[PDB]
C-alpha cells in the first residue's frame, strides 16, 4: 500500500500563529512557571490577533514577543507580504473562567478528552517515515533560506511524502511534493534545480529513490504571495503536522498556546514517551497508546495499548508495564516530564515528536521496561 | 466505583462530542452559515470563512470570490441566535454582540487560468491526506462511542429547546468509554456529561435530571451495568460558559466533525470551506467509499486515505484498510474504488452533487452519521457487491 | 410658538452638552481611566489613549511609554459599570463585552535625549494652538449657555443614578438657546433634552417627568416665558442608544469639553493624554489665565490664544482678546500673562500640579466651570489686579 | 496682535482616516445618491479599521477603497511604515439604529447641534490668511513629493502660520512651522534648504516675510517615522484644520464620513456659503455665521449673524438678508448646494473651505443680496 504525510515551514500562516501562541507562553513560563496559559494566535494580511485567557504573575510585553517571533521567521519586509516591524498587533486576552489538594499530583483533570501517542522502529528516532521526512522538507528549506545558500526563498513552504510499503516494511519513496515561496528574481527552472539539488536530494535517503518516483516542485508555478498575505492562520490548525502525519489516531486537542496543566498538550507528549519507550525496549515494533480523562478526576478513565501484532511480550503484560512505569494523571505528567520550562516555542514548527532533545523524546525507560519483561 | 488492579485487561476505547453551544462550534456554525448564504446565490463562489469568537466578539475573516451579495453581520446574528444566546446573562448575547469582518479576496496567483476542455480534469487546489471510515457496529455504520457521545449532546441541545429542562444553557460535552471484546461492543465503561445551566438549579437537581432526561433516553440500558461510572458535572457549578469563558475558532472539532478518535485524520478542517476545497469534499467521499464498502458486505470496516497535489487532479494516493474484516482481497477493493468512484476534485463535486446549501446543517453534531447527506447514501452497495462477485 | 417674522432682531447664541452615557463621552473616560490608572503608579508616564466604542466591543490604542502595570480589561469595564450599561437590554453590557487592545511604545525619534538643564526650559512635543475663556456671567465665570447644557445632562444622569426617575437610561443630549441684549442675558429662548429610557414609560409621562425633574431645578424661572420652546424626546421613543446605535471615539466631544461654541477652539482632544500633551494641559492654563484676569476685576469676558512648535519652550504666539471689556491696556494685560504665568509645557505642570490622578473626573460634564479643578482655581487675582494697579 | 493657525498632509493619520471615511462616502453615493452614511475610520501600524452605521443599496468594496485611498496619499512601502497593499481592513459598519414628509425639503433635522460659518476679505478666497497660507505649505510638500522635485519627501507632514495683525490688517508672518516626514538618504541640512526654497518661498508672500521672521522646519530633526507607524489616526480629529484654523468659532460636528443630510456638516458648508456671499457683496468686511437646529425640527431654531463692527449695511438688515436669500432647512441645504453627488473625498484634506470650485464657495448670491440693500 501507499502512506502519505504532510508537513508546513515555520513560515506557513498556521504555524505562525501557533510559534505566536508558544512563544507568549514560553516568556510567561520564563518568571512565572506555574503560570495557566490559554493562547490563540490569529493572523491575516497586516495583523495579528492574540487571544485567549491567562492567569500569569508574570509581566510581558505581547507586541514585542510577536514581532521579534515574525522577524525569527523572516516576515520583514512588504515585498513577502508581510512585516514584524509594521505589522498590527492586538490583544484580546482576559482572565480565565471566573477544589484543591493536599498532594497536587492528585490533581483532577482540567478537562475532558482523548490523547494518542504512537512510535515505530522504521525510523532512527521512532517515527514514522511518511511525517519524518514531510518535516525535514521544509526543515531544510528553512535552514538553506537563512543561511543564505538560496537567499531568493521566502518563509512559507508546504512538503508531502508518498511512501509504499510492503508487509509494514518501507519499499521506497512513491511521490515528492515541495512548495516554496519566493522572491521575483528567479525563475521556475531554475528554482526547481536548486530545490532538488540543495533541499530534496541532501534529505531523502537514495535507497528510496527510483526513476518510479514523481516530483512535483512548485507545481503551479510562480509561488510569490505567502504567509499570511494569502490566507489566515489560526492556532491549532496543524495538529496532524504536529504529531504524527496521520499514521496515527488523534484525539483532537491542539498544542500550541497551552501550558502544561492542559492534558490535551501533556498527556500527547507523556503518550508519545511510553511508546517510545515500549518500542526502544524492544518489547514492540510499533505502539499506539490511548489515554482518556474525565474532568476532576485524576486517574486516566482509560488506558489501551495496541501494538498491531508485532509485541514480542503479551499485551496483557504491556498494559502492566505501562501502569507500572509512567505517572499519567494529569500533574504526575508534568513531574514525570518535568514541564514547566520555556521549551516550547521550539516545539510549535517541523512537529512535537521525533526530535531527541525534547524531555518526552528520552528513552531513559527502555532499558527498566525491558528488564521488568524477559529481560534482555 | 471499581477499584484499581479489578480488570485492567478491558479493550477499552473513548471518544467525545460538544453541543451547538461550544464556542469552536459557535465559530464553525458561523462559518458555514455564511458559506450557506453564499453559495444560495453563487454555486460556482469560492469561500474560505474562518470564524474567531470571543467574550462579546465575532471576528469573520477568510478569502472570498464570488458574485453573491450578503449580510455578514445578520448571518452571523441568526446563527448565534438559533443556538440560544441572545442575553447577557447567558455571558453572550447574538442581538448585541460585536461582528467584525476581515474577509479578502484571494490572491492573484491563485489563478483562474490554465483551464481543462474537461472541467473533470481540474487539479487539485491545495495538496493534503484525507481519511473515511465505517463499520457496522452500528445501523448508521459509524464507530459507536462517537455516535452515542453526538447523541448525549444533542439530546442535551433537543430537551433545552423543547421546554423539557428550561434552565439549560447551550455549552455541554460528553464522553464515553466503551469496552470492546475482540471486535464487538461488550458494554459502557464510562458515561461524561458536562452542561451549562442556569441559577436557577442546584448540582443534585442536575444530575437527577440529566441521568432521567438526557444520558437513559439515548444509551442503551443493556450496555449500562453497575460498573459504568457516570461523572455528571463533576466539578459542580457551570454558569458560565459559550464564548464568554474560552475562545472558539473555526476547524478546532476536526474529531468531533469526523469519527471521534476511531479512525485516522488528515488534519483538515471542514466548516467555512467550499466544495472545491478537497479538504472537505474527499472526506466526504472518503465516507461515501467506505459506507459503501461495509453497506456492500464487503468488510465489516474499511478506512481509507487519499492525498492531492495542487495542480493535479488524480489522487497522489489512494489507500484502503479493512483490518482483517474483508470479504474480498484487498487490492481487489483498491481497484474497485479507483474505478467506481470519481476521486478527483471536481468530479467529487458532480458525484455528490454539492453545490447547495446544505453545510451549516453539519457543523454541529458531526458530519457524518445522518443519512440525508449526500455522502452517507448507499446507492453504490449492490452495484459494488456485484462488481466483487458476491 | 412664536410665529416667523415676529422678533427676527434678538441675538441669539447655542449650546450643547451631552451626558456619560454617550458613545464619545465613553470613549473619553475610558481614555482618561485609563490614564489615571497609569498615573496612580507612574506619575511621570508618556500616554496617549484613544478608545473606540461600537456595539459589542470597545478598542483601546495609542502609545504609552510607563513603569506602570495596570489591567486594561479592568479598567475598561468597571468605567462603563459606573456610567450604568450593565445590561443587554440597554444595548451595551460592562461585563460581557469585548476589550482589546492596540496599545504600542512610542517611536525610537521621540527621543528622551535632548535634554535641559532646567527641566523646564523643555521644548513642546508638538504643535499646535490653544483656548481659554472666562466671562463673568455666571458664578464660575463659564459662558451661560454651556453651563446650563451641562447642568441638565449631568441632572439626567443624577436623577437616573439615585431612583428619582429609575427608567432613565445613559445615553442624553441637551441643548440650549439663549438671547442676549447688549452683552447681558435677558433669558432662554430654546430647550432641547433628548433622554434614553426604557419600555416602562410612555412619552406623555417621559415628558412631564423631564419638565418637573431635570429641566425646572436647573434654568432659573425668571429666564422663562412663554416664548420658550422646550423639545422633550422631539422624535418620541429613545430606546436604543450607546454604543449600540452609534460609534464612540475619543476626542468627538471637544467644543462641549470646553466653552460649547461661546470660545475658539484649536482642535485638539483631551482625554487619553497625560500632563506633558500641550493640547490639554495648555488648554487648562489658558482657562487658568483667563478666569484669573475676569476675577481679578480687569476684564469681563477673556479669550486667550497660545500656540507652540515641537521642539520649543516659549509659546510661538499668546493672544488676550478682551472683547471691549477690558479695565486696563489690552497690551498691558499680554504683558502679565506672559509674567504672571509659566506657559512652558513643564512650568504648566509645575504651576497646576497636575502629575496626578484627576481626568477621569474631567471626561464628562465639562473640564471647566468645576472649581475644585486646579485650573479653575482663582489665586492669582489679587496679584494680577495689584500688578496692574486697581 | 499674533494669531496662528496650523493644518497636515493627506498623510498625517487623522487625515488618513478622514480621507478613507470620504472614499467610502464617495463611492457609496456614485451608486445610491439618497444613501446614509456615517462612517468612522481608525487606523494605527499595519490596520485600518472602518466602522459606522450605513443605509444604502449601493454595493461597494470597502478593502479596495481603503487600499487605492491610501495608495493615493503615498503609503506603498513598508519602509514608510505603512503599505496600503498589505496592511489590514477590517469592517464594522453595521445599519444605522432601528416620521416622513409630504414635502422632503420640511424633513426635520437629524440631530440638534450649532455650527458656524465665517469669512472675511483679508485673502482672495475671503478666508483667514493663517489658515489658508498654512494649508498652501501642506499642499505644496504633496505636490513637490508628487512629482518627483523631490522624491525623499514622505506622506506625513505639519504646517503652522503665525500672522501679526494691526488693526485688523495684515502686517506680516511672524513665525513659520513645517515638519515633513523624509527618508533616510537626506541629511538634515540638505531637507532644510530645499523646504525653504520648494515649498516655503514659492507659497508665502515675499512681502509677508521679514528677517524678523522664525523658520521652523523639521525642529527636532529627523522624521523617518510618520504617518499611522507613530500615531493613531481617527476620523473627526481635525475639524478646526478642517474648518478656519480657529479663527472663528466651531460647533463640534465632524465632517467626513457623513452624508448630507448630515447638519454637522452640511449646515457648516451652507453657513460658510451665506457668510462668503455676504463678504463678496461688500456687506462686510467679515461674517460668522451661527445656525442651530432641534432633531425633528426643520427651521433652524437660531440664526445669528456677527460682523464684528465691520458691517457696511445695518445688522437687522444682514439678517434680513440671509433669510430672504437663503434656505437653511437640512434638505433645503442639500438642494441649495446640490449636494447628492461623490465629490467629498477631495475636502478630507488641505481644507473644506477656501477651494472655489466647491458648491459653497460659490458667490452667485453676492450681486443679487448687494442689489437687494442699498444697491451698487
Ligand atoms: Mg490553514
Ligand atoms: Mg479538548
Ligand atoms: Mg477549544
Ligand atoms: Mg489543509
Ligand atoms: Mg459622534
Ligand atoms: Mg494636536
Ligand atoms: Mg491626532
Ligand atoms: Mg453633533
Amino acid at each position: 500500500h501507499l502512506f502519505t504525510s504532510e508537513s508546513v515551514s515555520e513560515g506557513h500562516p498556521d504555524k505562525i500563529a501557533d510559534q505566536i501562541s508558544d512563544a507568549v507562553l514560553d516568556a510567561i513560563l520564563e518568571q512565572d512557571p506555574k503560570a495557566r496559559v490559554a493562547c490563540e494566535t490569529y493572523v491575516k494580511t497586516g495583523m495579528v490577533l492574540v487571544g485567549g485567557e491567562i492567569t500569569t504573575s508574570a509581566w510581558v510585553d505581547i507586541e514585542e514577543i510577536t514581532r521579534n517571533t515574525v522577524r525569527e521567521i523572516g516576515y520583514v519586509h512588504s515585498d513577502m507580504g508581510f512585516d514584524a516591524n509594521s505589522c498590527a498587533v492586538l490583544s484580546a486576552i482576559g482572565k480565565q473562567s471566573p477544589v484543591d489538594r493536599a498532594d497536587p499530583l492528585e490533581q483532577g483533570a482540567g478537562d475532558q478528552g482523548l490523547m494518542f501517542g504512537y512510535a515505530t522502529n522504521e525510523t532512527d528516532v521512532l517515527m514514522p517515515a511518511p511525517i519524518t521526512y514531510a518535516h525535514r522538507l521544509v526543515q531544510r528549506q528553512a535552514e538553506v533560506r537563512k543561511n543564505g545558500t538560496l537567499p531568493w526563498l521566502r518563509p512559507d513552504a508546504k512538503s508531502q511524502v508518498t511512501f509504499q510499503y510492503d508487509d509494514g516494511k518501507i519499499v521506497g519513496i512513491d511521490a515528492v511534493v515541495l512548495s516554496t515561496q519566493h522572491s521575483e528574481e528567479i525563475d521556475q527552472k531554475s528554482l526547481q534545480e536548486a530545490v532538488m539539488e540543495e533541499i530534496i536530494k541532501p534529505i531523502l535517503p537514495a535507497e528510496w529513490l527510483t526513476s518510479a518516483t514523481k516530483f512535483f516542485i512548485n507545481p503551479t508555478g510562480r509561488f510569490v504571495i505567502g504567509g499570511p498575505m494569502g490566507d489566515c492562520g489560526l492556532t491549532g490548525r496543524k495538529i496532524i503536522v504536529d504529531t504524527y502525519g496521520g499514521m496515527a489516531r488523534h484525539g483532537g486537542g491542539a498544542f500550541s498556546g497551552k501550558d502544561p496543566s492542559k492534558v490535551d498538550r501533556s498527556a500527547a507528549y507523556a503518550a508519545r514517551y511510553v511508546a517510545k519507550n515500549i518500542v526502544a525496549a524492544g518489547l514492540a515494533d510499533r505502539c499506539e497508546i490511548q489515554v482518556s480523562y474525565a474532568i476532576g478526576v485524576a486517574e486516566p478513565t482509560s488506558i489501551m495499548v495496541e501494538t498491531f501484532g508485532t509485541e514480542k511480550v503479551p499485551s496483557e503484560q504491556l498494559t502492566l508495564l505501562v501502569r507500572e512505569f509512567f505517572d499519567l494523571r494529569p500533574y504526575g505528567l508534568i513531574q514525570m516530564l518535568d514541564l514547566l520550562h520555556p521549551i516550547y516555542k521550539e516545539t510549535a514548527a517541523y512537529g512535537h515528536f521525533g526530535r531527541e532533545h525534547f524531555p518526552w523524546e528520552k528513552t531513559d525507560k527502555a532499558q527498566l521496561l525491558r528488564d521488568a519483561a524477559g529481560l534482555k
